[PDB]
């Protein structure tokens, strides 16, 4: 869990700026390993996020390292050397739609896992998926993620923080509720975000109007050229009926028999 400061090596460069993330590398037991360092320079917030990666263990969610008391608190990662979903597909407009499809099906794993695991996201949106390879997604970002009560399905904040209400399902918005049928919302937006070469969901609009929108019964166009299938599925995952709105392992199985078509009929 404590990392040695001595053996983590910095490269001046970063990769994001919510904070700061700085591509690293850390001398292991033989070999060295490259990371993607969080720093803080908020110290309860940091430890709470390394809390939850800790008793994660997915393919598709970010392995955490550990943790450094130093210069600042750091959070540790391995690296995930493509970097964000949403800017992968912005400066690759030539993926195909069975890799955007293989992907989102990827995250809908982890999330299937991380429902089972009982932890709500709360942070579920394209620009916190990384890229290992073109075919290999990870969930990361966890820093708003919650460990369910055991006699509960929800989260119950208090008081709005800080919240990305484009991705947000409408229960999380009037009831401050937060379950794993919340983040399948958030999972429709990413699906959207992914369809749409990373556009950003809601263009040009503001939160209250975006939630009276959705309280008329409208949603978000069908990406150009997206599958009717994947939109079919995002919709779906826009049910304004908590109850009535698919969980994870529904999704998934969605995802997953889609998928093996498609691969199917491409050879
Ligand atoms: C808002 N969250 C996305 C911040 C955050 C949290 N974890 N985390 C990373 C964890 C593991 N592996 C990574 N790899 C890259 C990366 C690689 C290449 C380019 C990148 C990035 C990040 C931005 N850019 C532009 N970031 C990470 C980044």
């Amino acid at each position: 869990v404590y990392l040695d400061r001595k053996l983590l090596t910095l490269e001046d460069k970063e990769l994001g700026s919510f904070g700061t993330v700085k591509k690293g590398y850390y001398q292991m037991k033989k070999v060295v390993k490259t990371v993607a360092v969080k720093i803080l320079k908020l110290k309860d917030e940091l430890l709470a996020e390394a809390n939850v990666m800790q008793q994660l263990d997915n393919p598709y969610i970010v392995r955490m390292i550990g943790i450094c008391e130093a210069e600042s608190w750091m959070l540790v990662m391995e690296m995930a050397e493509l970097g964000p979903l949403n800017k992968y597909l912005q400066q690759n407009r030539h993926v195909k739609d069975k890799n955007i499809i293989e992907l989102v099906h990827q995250v809908s794993m982890g999330m299937k896992y991380l429902e089972e695991s009982n932890f709500v996201h709360r942070d579920l949106a394209a620009r916190n998926v990384l890229l290992v390879t073109q075919h290999y997604a990870k969930i990361s970002d966890f820093g708003l993620s919650k460990a369910l009560r055991a006699d509960e399905n929800y989260y119950k904040a208090q008081t709005h923080g800080k919240w990305p209400v484009k991705w947000y399902a409408p229960e999380c918005i009037n009831y401050y509720k937060f379950s794993s049928k919340s983040d399948v919302w958030s999972f429709g937006v990413l699906m959207w975000e992914a369809f749409s070469y990373g556009q950003k969901p809601y263009r040009g609009m503001k939160g209250s109007e975006v939630t009276a929108m959705l309280e008329k019964g409208e949603r978000m166009g069908c990406p150009a050229g997206c599958p009717r299938e994947m939109y079919d599925l995002m919709n779906l995952c826009w049910t304004y009926d908590v109850e009535n709105r698919p969980g994870f392992a529904a999704v998934e199985l969605r995802l997953r028999n889609y998928y093996y078509d498609v691969v199917n009929h491409h050879h």
